[PDB]
């Protein structure tokens, strides 16, 4: 039987990867004064969200999957669900804020210096987490998301069962707040940035005539590891409520595909040469 020892190894490796990467990024930004920049506060917020997710959400879900029972109390089921939703929405919204910051950096270069002051770059982060917590903790803990049918009531009345059942309203509102609004903004921002880059290369070629792969590669790496990781989940999240069409195993698998996005963020964003120097100093 390889379906007990085997899936544990993969889950443990995911936990180790997430924890190691996020801890390294956080300590590199904290220890070195050169890396302290307005752009790097969004990165440290994202790293904090990913580290919390890797420490809390993944291990208990892994234990639940491997054991098929919930030994802990009934309070901890709702606490764990609330933490899961909070971390996911905070991470995605920080990803949106980073793209908006880059839009403001390239599109308007003269007014960028005054706009993103270090003092005003903290209110944005404090608002992101508050908005994340107003949709994660408050609706779940007040018991406003609860479903109404025999399976849901039986699940809620048992102390060893912890499965996600939700209404139509909460599912739709949660998906809209967490995914689609932060997606349209990123699409618009990155399209405009690509346009500006193309114009710049056109000017260079027209000027130094005698003597778009990079932009496409960078935008593909940024926007193909996010849509592919999170888009499949937020469609079944609506479908399984509108209509038996979606089975539970597919839902759980598509949920767990979106968790590994936390382990890839340091590769995508913490790739500058200064980060490489800082990582070299810390480890070796
Ligand atoms: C238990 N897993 C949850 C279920 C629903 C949900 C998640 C993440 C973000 C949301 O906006 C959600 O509505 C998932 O992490």
């Amino acid at each position: 039987e390889v379906w007990v020892v085997g899936m544990g190894i993969v889950m443990s490796l995911i936990v180790l990867a997430i924890v190691f990467g996020n801890v390294l990024v956080i300590t590199a930004i904290a220890k070195f004064e050169r890396l302290q920049t307005v752009t790097n506060y969004f990165i440290t917020s994202l790293a904090c969200a990913d580290l919390v997710m890797g420490l809390a959400v993944v291990p208990f879900g892994a234990a639940h999957i491997l054991t098929k029972t919930w030994t802990f109390g009934n309070f901890w089921c709702e606490f764990w669900t609330s933490i899961d939703v909070l971390c996911v929405t905070a991470s995605i919204e920080t990803l949106c804020v980073i793209a908006v910051d880059r839009y403001f950096a390239i599109t308007s270069p003269f007014k960028y210096q005054s706009l993103l002051t270090k003092n005003k770059a903290r209110v944005i982060i404090l608002m992101v987490w508050i908005v994340s917590g107003l949709t994660s903790f408050l609706p779940i803990q007040m018991h406003w998301y609860r479903a109404t049918h025999q399976e849901a009531i039986n699940c809620y009345a048992e102390e060893t069962c912890c499965d996600f059942f939700t209404n139509q309203a909460y599912a739709i509102a949660s998906s809209i707040v967490s995914f689609y609004v932060p997606l349209v903004i990123m699409v618009f921002v990155y399209s405009r940035v690509f346009q500006e880059a193309k114009r710049q290369l056109q000017k260079i070629d027209k000027s130094e005539g005698r003597f778009e792969h990079k932009a496409l590669k960078t935008l593909g790496i940024i926007m193909g590891t996010f849509t592919l990781c999170w888009l499949p989940f937020f469609i079944v999240n609506i479908v399984h409520v509108i209509q038996n069409l979606i089975r539970k195993e597919v839902y759980i698998l598509l949920n767990w595909i979106g968790y590994v996005n936390s382990g890839f963020n340091p590769l995508i964003y913490c790739r500058s040469p200064d980060f490489r120097i800082a990582f070299q100093e810390l480890l070796c």
